[PDB]
């Protein structure tokens, strides 16, 4: 059985908390492999491994389980346990009732019917939450490689919501595919060119996430294909501010997208800047666009 190392500690499949299959009930589907809402009463999301899979899919599934179980931070989704001794195999995650962040932003956009559905402070709180998770990964020398709204989750739809990093599939793949599947629109120049990844890789991606958040869920680089973005970014091109985006917030984005990784902020600095934005009345009193 494959070993996993995080923060200098080794873990094995033996370390995963096996939950007896009889204690687990599926309730409804949520969305390779399926995801279900479930009960163990503790409410969970259940990732399943198709019984029709390759041995590599099996190892991938096991590794995903090891990776998430070894994290310990409030802004990374918890693993309640696994059910690997019955088929189909389950990974049991903290149930994030708010769903993924991208879908949330698109669905919760202010509208004439829901004029005050979201405010700048809601977005800054989401940004801070994920930056805190990223800081934890950084200080533990784990490179996420795919920081993007689709990979973040919310505890609940409502005001007290907390955002967390919820998917680690890219990092799992790299720990051990094709060009058309790479998250090019979230990657820095040295990443897709030399295949060099460092903590500053995640800083660049966080910048793109920030744009996703303040655009309220738009796809980055509107109207641009992957190759067009690659050439755009490699030549110094950067996204414009999202609609109504406060200058101080856009400025964090543009610092995250510095060409030289040494010139980009670490997450401690990003968190400090997000904090200062949240204090600034001119930032948080800015109205988000109302989509007609
Ligand atoms: C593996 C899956 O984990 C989870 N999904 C939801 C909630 N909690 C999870 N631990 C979750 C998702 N959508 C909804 C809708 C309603 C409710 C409730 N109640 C929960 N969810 C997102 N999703 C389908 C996903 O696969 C998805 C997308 C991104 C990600 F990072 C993780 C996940």
């Amino acid at each position: 059985n494959p070993n996993y190392c995080f923060a200098g500690k080794t873990s094995s499949i033996s370390d995963l908390k096996e939950v007896p299959r009889k204690n687990i009930t599926l309730i409804r589907g949520l969305g390779f492999g399926e995801v279900y809402e479930g009960q163990v009463p503790l409410q969970v999301a259940v990732k399943t491994l198709p019984e029709v899979c390759s041995e590599q899919d099996e190892l991938d599934f096991l590794m995903e389980a090891l990776i998430i179980s070894k994290f310990n931070h409030q802004n990374i989704v918890r693993c309640i346990g696994v059910s690997l001794q019955s088929l189909p195999r389950f990974i049991l995650l903290e149930l994030m009732a708010g769903g993924d962040l991208k879908s949330f932003l698109r669905e919760t956009r202010p509208r004439p019917s829901q004029p005050s559905s979201l405010a700048m402070l809601d977005l800054l709180h989401v940004a801070r939450d994920i930056a805190c998770g990223c800081q934890y990964l950084e200080e533990n020398h784990f490179i996420h490689r795919d920081i993007a709204a689709r990979n973040c989750l919310l505890t609940c739809p409502g005001p007290g919501r907390v955002a967390k990093i919820g998917d680690f599939g890219m990092a799992r793949d790299i720990y051990r595919g094709g060009c058309a599947m790479l998250p090019v629109k979230w990657m820095p120049p040295e990443a897709f060119m030399e295949g060099i990844f460092t903590s500053k890789t995640d800083t660049w991606s966080f910048g793109v996430l920030l744009w996703e958040i303040f655009s309220l869920g738009y796809m980055p680089y509107p109207s641009k294909s992957n190759q067009e973005v690659l050439e755009f970014v490699t030549s110094g091109g950067r996204m414009d501010p999202p609609k109504n985006c406060p200058g101080p917030v856009y400025r964090i984005m543009t610092q995250c997208w510095q060409h030289q990784p040494e010139d980009r902020p670490n997450f401690a600095i990003i968190l400090e800047r997000i904090e200062y934005c949240t204090q600034d009345p001119d930032v948080i009193n800015t109205a988000l666009p109302i989509e007609y």
